[PDB]
């Protein structure tokens, strides 16, 4: 029989008002004797009439996959929202309802921290800048890297990892050429999260 | 259904240790219950893997790998078989092919802002590496530490990797100019290990 399962947003989405937050119901295993889906939608209960469901899709498999998109407001979601997901097939006994929305623990400001490269880096010509990101949640965030008002280019971020507390932490790591540090220039490492004051907090460094 | 998962890094970077495979098949029908393995190594076939002891029974297989195999990048050819099946089924398997980089190695004290919370955050910072194969810890004055995560490795604009290990400790102990150490293990290393450690 079909399966069905719910995604959330994306956190960049969820925390830049220039971006576009989804749910999105995925429904697999849709067979050829049955092949409609239907699907309802709902917000903390009440019924809405405007997600974007996509034609079915034949899978390499033979089974189809069907799949709808609802926009979500930004601060629907921030505020706890939940999004119901209700499908319905021929092929299944009853309906199957998931409902998602964000992680429901207490909210924590994450703690920013910077730090120098390795004293024994400081040789080879390009050079390490981390910032420390920890004690966040829930895990969504968003890190960047700036110098003098712009965005930098080459720096990666690790994945949120669990701590032992039930918050989480990550790291960014940003590489530029030794001259450019040692030139006393200002780099910056910005966060956005949701429980940090107008969902942003920035910290720098240099020599 | 078919599977192939790799050993366990540590397994397979020490002389002594066991590391092993798993060609875990799922779906297996209480109508076609019958499930026959053929695991070859580079397309030539052994037999002295073992056989593990809701809606459905997942039926397990573990086999050993030489250490000079899987460090070689053997190809680890498994193949199941069942009625339920139109050809036979067959996953393939290997430590990433490329050449080894070693890593390198990083101790980072708190950051001066931390210094006022009420615990310190030592990091380790380890880049450069592939395959992504790694194992990391932390001791101090010769003593297994057991407050630290390691984030997953991230994959770099190289095709190299890295990734940073945070062991957190009491705040008066880092103080205590307590000697802390971050201990790595990687094939691409002279003895697939090296220390580095740091203090106050
Ligand atoms: C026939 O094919 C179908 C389609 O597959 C394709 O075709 C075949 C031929 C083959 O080529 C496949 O490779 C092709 O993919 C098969 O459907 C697949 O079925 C399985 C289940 O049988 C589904 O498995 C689940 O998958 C998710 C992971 O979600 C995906 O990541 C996978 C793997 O990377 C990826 O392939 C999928 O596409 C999903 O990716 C995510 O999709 C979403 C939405 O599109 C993206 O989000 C949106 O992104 C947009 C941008 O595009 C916007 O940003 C938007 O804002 C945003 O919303 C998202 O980014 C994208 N992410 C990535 C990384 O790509 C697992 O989550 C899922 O969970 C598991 O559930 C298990 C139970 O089934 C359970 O055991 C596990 O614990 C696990 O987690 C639990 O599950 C609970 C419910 O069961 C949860 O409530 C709970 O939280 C959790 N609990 C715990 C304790 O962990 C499961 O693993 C798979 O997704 C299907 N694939 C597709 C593409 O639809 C079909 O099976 C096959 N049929 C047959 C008979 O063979
Ligand atoms: C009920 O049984 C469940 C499993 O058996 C099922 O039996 C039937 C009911 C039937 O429906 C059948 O289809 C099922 O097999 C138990 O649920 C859980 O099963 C999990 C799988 O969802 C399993 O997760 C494993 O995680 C371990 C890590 O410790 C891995 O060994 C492993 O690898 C992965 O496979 C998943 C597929 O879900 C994939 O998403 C992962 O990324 C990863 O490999 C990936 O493979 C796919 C190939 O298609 C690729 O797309 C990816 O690239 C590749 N990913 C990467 C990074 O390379 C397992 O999935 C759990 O062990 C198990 N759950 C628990 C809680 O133990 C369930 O336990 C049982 N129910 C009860 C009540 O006991």
């Amino acid at each position: 029989g079909p399966s069905v399962f719910l995604f959330p947003p994306k956190p960049k989405d969820t925390l830049m008002i220039s971006r576009t937050p989804e749910v999105t119901c995925v429904v697999v295993d849709v067979s050829h004797e049955d092949p409609e889906v239907k699907f309802n939608w709902y917000v903390d209960g009440v019924e809405v009439h405007n997600a974007k469901t996509k034609p079915r899709e034949e899978q390499y498999n033979s089974t189809y996959r069907v799949v709808s998109v609802l926009t979500v407001l930004h601060q629907d979601w921030l505020n706890g929202k939940e999004y119901k997901c209700k499908v319905s097939n021929k092929a299944l006994p009853a309906p199957i309802e998931k409902t998602i929305s964000k992680a429901k623990g207490q909210p924590r400001e994450p703690q920013v921290y910077t730090l120098p490269p390795c004293r024994d880096e400081l040789t080879k010509n390009q050079v390490s800048l981390w910032c420390l990101v920890k004690g966040f949640y829930p895990s969504d965030i968003a890190v960047e890297w700036e110098s003098n008002g712009q965005p930098e280019n080459n720096y990666k971020t690790t994945p949120p990892v669990l701590d032992s507390d039930g918050s989480f932490f990550l790291y960014s790591k940003l590489t530029v050429d030794k001259s450019r540090w040692q030139q006393g220039n200002v780099f910056s490492c910005s966060v956005m999260h949701e429980a940090l004051h107008n969902h942003y907090t920035q910290k720098s460094l240099s020599l």
